[PDB]
């Protein structure tokens, strides 16, 4: 068994496509925020 | 999941419209009056 | 367990919506106030 | 604890009403004076 | 003994909800206060 | 598998084209609002 | 007894599902936390 | 020992109070003062 | 006297439950802690 | 003698809930501090 | 009988493919795993 | 008596087959758990 | 024979090309990500 | 050492009294002059 | 005397069952320890 | 065979010219553009 | 690929001459105006 | 010896009080300083 | 091979004289911009 | 490539020639028509 | 003489307490140290 | 090679001379014109 | 060697009671003056 | 190298004694023209 | 027979040939595999 | 001899003291200049 | 040999003096300049 | 024959020149890989 | 044959000298690099 | 032969002095640069 | 005489106590050494 | 002879006082380095 | 002939002086070479 | 013939040298290779 | 004669005391260098 562990890497990359979202990925509704979160300042600000 | 963070650019921008109203937008009732504030002091300086 | 990772997203993104807002959102009370302190100076600069 | 931060933003927000008032708030005494300060020099100047 | 192991990740999770807040979630208190601590400069800078 | 690393180049920066644009990219909409923003205050400033 | 050290296979991997987990798996709760953990101190800092 | 680090957030938030008016709290007798620092030139600048 | 030889195979087996636990096993209540254990130090370091 | 390797996983175990403690447990009086710390330079810093 | 110990290399090779794959083979669907696990902190880590 | 010794070959080899396995062969349930337990300790690791 | 073992090394060598891939090379796909996944944040963090 | 980063409010605070005077408060007797540069030039503007 | 060496096969094996403990068996306290040993560095290592 | 290890050195050395560009150099199209991406929000920004 | 990052200096660049323009050179035919603004004020001003 | 490693917490801990602070520590004299330093400026930026 | 790793300090040394201009060197032509930019918006401001 | 941001300044500079006089400049046929105003309305005010 | 090996596992196990101490135990004045030497560079790297 | 790291001081310090000028440098010519450019609208403000 | 480290804060400190001016205090006898490089306008001005 | 960064408060302070005059230094020449500009327009205006 | 015995070396030689390579042998295939086997499990460790 | 092995933790500890401090300690005079470091920029910065 | 590396630790350190100095030493010349750098502009700017 | 079993030192080592390579002889293609393999992940990892 | 081992020392001694390069001498082109990788980033990221 | 491996701490070290400085020491041309690179930035900044 | 071999057991175990410690025992003023010989690389590590 | 194994205790021993300097003691000259080998990159990184 | 096995340990051990160093003792100069090779991995890891 | 047989020792032991050097003595060229074999390996390992 | 063969008993253990030492005994200068011998190799390893 060695065609086995090649295979496999099709089994860490589709663990992989959301999962590396979920930092970056669900956060955008957040973290463009980060950035929609300067415009909260600068009306006060401007 | 990277179509996400584009598709979210249309989370920061939507949450704004207003928002940049905020010091300029709703202001501009009292701010125009800052220019009518002007008006205020003149009738009295002519 | 790999769809647990993932579900979680939801639950910073969750902690985050009034979280974002504690600088920026309590504070518009008194933030607005920085534009609304401009005005408190205008009047006495005008 | 999370929920803690935001009952938090009670923390700043309150230590902010009088205090915004400070350079503002207290000098309106004096600060008007500024405009009464204008006069100061007006029945000087007519 | 492998369902030990497990039931476990209970055993740090517990140990997290405060303590993932002790630097962000007392210091809200003194935090926010950084905010706060804003305010502290800008009636003296408006 | 060496030649499949370099092709990848491909896959961050196809991400990349849009994903760049969010914060600056949807945001020239709001953004030079900002700038937009600023002559929101200067009829009101002249 | 040979085909028993294979199917044993099947005995490591069973006991890995959640294990694998339990660091990542069940601190994704607290763990996003360490991101969440990070917009914790930026509506502090920003 | 696990419950220490947490009553410990004690620890940096006594430290804290004071501390945090140092730049900001000693200094409202000089920096009220640069708003004082104001008036200062403006009896000369009316 | 040979079928004895195998039977005890489930005399190593039985002994090697709880036991291969002892390092691993009654450790995650202490070794997840050396994850919980990172949390510690984090807080302190974000 | 086989049962005793086990209760003793109760010997490396009651060693470790200070110990562990040792650099993150005593410590969080400093190292919040390294927290604390940063105010230290900030009301300097703001 | 001299030609039989060799042939016989044939009976230990044989009992090998898969075994050999045991440790490596079937945990490539959890050990890439380990990979992924790698991923699964960064979301967290970035 | 002299075909009766090879045709006895026959008898160690037939008490061979699980006996071989008894350190190998159960233990695998136990062994793979030699890696199985690595597992044990990575996730604790990572 | 001896020519056999080198004639091998062809074995292991050939078992590899793809192989070294699997963690370096499927991943490329996800882990320029990993790079393609700093964009994701700075977009937001710019 | 943490009383003494507050006790040394009081090493900013000494070097700014007269400090703060500097640009107001020698000139004051060229500043006013300022002011007295007024009546310079009306003696001659009557 | 035949079954002698047989009913012996009970002499061997109970001058065994502490005995195959003394260097695994009393040693768990100070072994485990190796285990608890690390930790000893690790607080230290964190 | 030893100056086969040597005559190597040209095998990950090859693999390597274009590969350490993967991050760095398709990248530049998209990073000098992180640069280029420091123009997009200053002509907002002045 | 080294030659690539500074063939990419012409990649922002190319992408700046115009942007550059985008709230300093659109807005020329509404600046302008600021200055033309002013005019706006002084037939009404003189 | 056990009980060593954890009575030494005390060892790293009164090796700190101090040192924590020679950066923050003796520097408040220098850094409040570097807010002193402000003043410096100001009176000539006024 | 050790006058070798020197020798090379000529490989980092030789690519970077040009690339150490790409974000900085051929935008200058742009980045004066930054500083001619300034002067776009004056003609509008003074 | 350093003589490259010097030459440069010949980039800004060439900008600025013309530019400078836009607000200046082209109006001076308008500008000077501020003080052609004048006398616009003291024909009318003699 | 049987009961003496075991009598014995009392031999190693009393020549151990303080030895499994002696790189980990007394070096915690030295070791925790190397945490506190943590210390040591951080007041510099505030 | 230590010396060489200070030489070097001279490498920085000689490609500033005149990039040091290049904003405030070559700019003089068109900078004071900022001031020259005051002259150009005050003839006009006269 | 670790009451070294503190007799050391003795160090930065001596090296900046004048460096902290180098700035801020030669300065003052040219910065002032941009104090009364002020009046250099204002008789011009008056 | 300490007491030459002090030193070097001669090196901007030696760059400024005229610097400082450029724009109000030259100028005198037509800027108190600026005063005797009055003139022009007073004799025309009496 | 006495030149028997020696022509006999031929006899035990010619039946080792390939014998030699059984567990030797047959085994690179399986064999440098355990060295392939390591790569299964790095590109995993990377 | 195993009175020995422990006295001679004594042995490891007593070239430690200094030791350890070659790092931290020596270069705190250089280090703290790290600090010491800062300032040298900020007087330039301020 | 262990006063060895003692004895060195002035083997760093005496390569720091001036080696310290070489960002922020030979740069005072041009550095304060960016101070010096800050007049460019305003005899300009006032 | 005794001068038979030196000459033989001939018939081990004829057969180890290529042998002993091929672990570590063929494997350099695929093993410096593992060195290759390194920059595979950095050029992610930068 | 005893003084043929050491000549031997010549045998692995001459087969190193490049070998031990390999990895880190041809290498230098591509590590230094790795150098010269960086500044691949920052002419990006300054 | 042991007095031979002390002699040879001459063979490391001398393979050091210049090897040290490759990545530090030819780079200082092009890391002051680093430096020097920010004047390039500020000419443009300021 | 047979009470002779026991009263020898004397004998072996006489010439082991201070024997056993050779390697051991005087080794462990080198050989904490070796522990102490990390600290001899973390000063340099750290 | 039994003394002797002792007595040569001290044969190892004195072989390894310098010795075990080799690594960690003469390179402390070039250690230290990595160490002051910081500095060289940080006047560079400051 | 019984002296002669005894001043025959003078046999084995003048053939060892040099023998014992094969390996540890010429390889010295390429071993340490293996802590010389740390190097030249560094300055391109720093 | 009784003195022949000692005359004899003559006869192993002139067999003896070479031979004894068969599987130790030309092997070095190999075995050291075992050794220089590990190099192999480390390069790629480093 | 029946005495003889017991006093001779004398005669064996005579010739044994520096005998039994031949291996071990004279040896321990190059043995115990076998422990010394790793030394050789750790200050290389660490």
């Amino acid at each position: 068994m060695d065609f086995n562990p090649s295979e496999v890497a099709s089994q860490v990359t589709n663990y992989i496509q959301a999962i590396a979202a979920a930092g970056v990925g669900v956060l955008a509704l957040a973290i463009g925020l980060s950035a929609a979160w300067k415009y909260a300042k600068r009306f006060l600000k401007g």
